[PDB]
Formats: C-alpha cells, sequence, structure tokens
C-alpha cells in the first residue's frame, strides 16, 4: 500500500527494491534495482517522471518531486538521480539533476533546475539555488552552496562505502 | 481517518477539501473550500486553534501547529505553502508563496502578495512587508515583486487547486 | 503498530508513554517514563540503540537516528538524550548526546558526536557540527551554531516548563 497511481502513471520496480510501509510514492517513479526507500518518505511523480538509479539510498524523512508546470517550465521537469547515490535523512530534491556516487548531506535542499555531477558530496544543512552547477569532485557546503574544495580520492571511495553500505542495509530489511 | 480530536475540538471542513491518506489533522483545524493538504503533513490545532483560507495549498511534509502557551496559525486564501514548510503561530495574508523548506516561527506576520524564498527563516514577531521578495536565514527584504511575479503567486495557487482536484477525481 | 523490531532488537518502553500512531519507532529504542513521540516521526536505532530519557519530548516530524557503521565506528554509536528534553517539531538529530535540560529549537540539525550540555537552548534552525559541544547553561544559534548569550534565570525555569507542559499534553492524549 505504498505505491499509488496518478492517472495513469505507477511506480515502476526494479529488483530488490525495499520501501517502508510508511512511505508514500506515487506516479510516474522508476526505482532502479537496489534502490532502498526508508521511512517517512515522499516520492510524488505527478506532472512529470522521478528516476532513481541503481543501488540509491532515500533516507528517512526525504521529500522528492519535480518541477510543477509554470511561465518557465510549461510541462515542468522530471527528477533524475543516478546510482550508487546516497540522500541523506530529510533531505528535499525538486526537479533536479544528480549524477552517480553522489551524497547529499541530511536536511539539504536542492532545486529546480540544479545539476549534480559525478563524485560530488554536499554537507548536511546545505541549499542548492535553482539551476546551480555542481562540479564533479568537489565538496559543496552552505547555504547557498558554495565550493569548497575537490575531494580527496579516500573521500570520493568513502561515497561508494556509503551506497554499498545502504545496500546492505536495506537487504538486512527485506530479510528481517 | 486523517481526522482526529482534541478534547471537545475537531477539524472543521469546507467543500472540496483534499487531504491525503498519509497526514494527520488534528483538533480545531478550520479548512475553507479548495483547501488541498499533501502527503505526510501534520497540523496540529490543539494548543490553539488553526485556520486556513479558501484555495490555499500546503505541500508535501510540512508542519504547521501553534504558539505553545506557558497564539493561532492564521493564513489567508490562495497561498503556496511549499514542501517541508514549518509554520509556527505566524499570520499569512492572501497570496503568499512560503518556499519549500522555510521556517516561520510565533508571532510573525507576512502581508499580501509576498514570497519567501525556499530555506527562509522568517523570526519571531517579524512583518514582512507586502509586495516583496525576502530570502535568507534570518530573512532579509530583496526586492518588491513585479507584476508577472504576483500574477505567478494566484497562478501558483490555482495550479493546485486544479491539482487537488485531480486527485480527489481519483 | 508504531513499534517494529529490527532483527532481535525491539523498543523498550517505559510508563506513561505516549507514541502517535502515525511514528515509526525501529530496533532498540529506549524509551524513559513520561517520553511523548508526536506525529510524523521516526526512530531508528538499528545498527546501535536510542536512549532517550524521563519526560522527554520529541516534538512533530522529527528524525532520530544513530551514528553510520563506519571505519571510524565499526559498530556505529548511540543517539543519547537526557531528562526534561525538549525536542521541536521537524528536528534531526544524529548520532548526538544531549544532557537534562535542553531545549532544540525547531527545524534543527545536530550531527554526530555533537555534546549538548545541561541547560542549554539552541535557536530554531540551527545546525550543530560534529562533535561540538555546547557549554552548559548558554543560548546557542546558527548554522552552524555560535555561543550567543548566557540563559537568564528566567529562561532556565523555562526549560522546565516546557518539558512540563509537554508531559501534561501528553497525558491528555493518553486519557482520550
Ligand atoms: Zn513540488
Ligand atoms: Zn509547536
Ligand atoms: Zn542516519
Amino acid at each position: 500500500d505504498v505505491l499509488h497511481p496518478y492517472r495513469d502513471l505507477f511506480p515502476q520496480i526494479g529488483q530488490r527494491v525495499m520501501i517502508d510501509d510508511s512511505s508514500v510514492v506515487i506516479g510516474d517513479v522508476r526505482l532502479a534495482d537496489d534502490v532502498g526507500i526508508w521511512p517517512l518518505v515522499v516520492i510524488r511523480g505527478d506532472v512529470h517522471y522521478v528516476q532513481i538509479g541503481a543501488r540509491t539510498n532515500i533516507q528517512d524523512g526525504s521529500m522528492l518531486h519535480v518541477t510543477h508546470k509554470s511561465s518557465y517550465n510549461p510541462d515542468g521537469n522530471p527528477l533524475t538521480i543516478g546510482e550508487d547515490v546516497t540522500v541523506g535523512h530529510k533531505v528535499m530534491l525538486h526537479g533536479c539533476t544528480i549524477g552517480n556516487r553522489v551524497l547529499v548531506g541530511m536536511g539539504s535542499i536542492l532545486l529546480d533546475g540544479a545539476i549534480v555531477e559525478d563524485d560530488v558530496m554536499i554537507g548536511a544543512g546545505s541549499l542548492v539555488p535553482q539551476n546551480k552547477r555542481l562540479e564533479s569532485g568537489y565538496l559543496y557546503l552552505g547555504s547557498p552552496v558554495k565550493q569548497i574544495r575537490p575531494l580527496s580520492d579516500e573521500e570520493k571511495a568513502g561515497l561508494r562505502y556509503s551506497a554499498n553500505n545502504y545496500v546492505k542495509w536495506k537487504d538486512e530489511y527485506l530479510d528481517q
């Protein structure tokens, strides 16, 4: 009872996907293999689609939506998330684009049109302005975010570690 | 069951009101016609009442409460309360857009035709002058809204009323 | 059904504890007497435990989790909260330690390793960095927080009243 339709739009689920019973997934939401949706999360893909790549976790209390229809976006815009992405607790993602191996710090807000490239870390409580592009391989922090410094190889490997740890984490629940 | 009581208080609902099955509305909460309460929203009107005007949307993940007595929450018509907004014992006029993730504190007063940027914080008792854009934590008055932006405030509410009806028809 | 087990770990509940039907409590979560868990709250004590002291309120929309397992903390770390603590609406607590008689302003984020001593007030929308220690008897505000000023005797008394009032409000809901 966690998946809901919007007109004739319904979530498409891959293999080993975990969606907490307390969460709400509405409309055109594509969840790739090993995606884990934790407690009290809302993902709404009504005016456009939401695409979440393999081995990506959407942590507790996050809210994911697409860009609404307006003069700037007559048909709105989708929310796209790559593979091995760690979306922290209470993160707000709105019609943005996130690449692969990205860690979005808990409590952050990513606005419409924002584009986050691969291997990027966003500190907790950050705000990414509309249409802002976050260059690959850097640490961003602040409200609004500022490019702080490039990530070390160890840090970049940690991005993969985070995604893998959460894949094992959701499997432990699908196992219970 | 999305409506719940508090003592002798229970929510009063107008016409064509949508309340997502995952939301929680408690106590003296008054929702006017065409109000739309989206997923995972909590509106608690126990310590005091919560009044929401016609054609106003309360988006996903918002949390609405009143001042802790030791002040009611009043929202006007055609108001767009963004996703994850925290409203606490404040007063909001008509045609106001509260940017997603914002926090409006006790005693705050927002006049008509105002836009608050996403992730902003409006301090206790702060009054936001009509016709301006405010943003920041705490908010700062940035600039007056253009006529197109004001029309945008109306469109935002209009669009969400249609959006609400879309779900009700299902 | 608000209590859920994580493997053979299950919440331990004291006397007169209120847990809203819309909330989610998972795993090793220990709630002392008179604790009140309000609507849409998630408390997850899976990799480690969450310990909440007596007469403490966890307000609507809060998200409580423990420090994740990592090369730094192989078995993770617990989230510990003292007695007479007021955790404001939408607060994010993550593997930190909070003393007694503390008020955490709504919308705040407290990160891993943070330590909040007794009789402290944190303003709404604040962010407490990892491992930061907040000295007893002061007001902290900001993102990241800064020590603003000492709390007045009136304010220190208010911390007690805040907790007391929420215990009363908790009971009103329990009796109905
Ligand atoms: Zn939206
Ligand atoms: Zn409150
Ligand atoms: Zn966590």
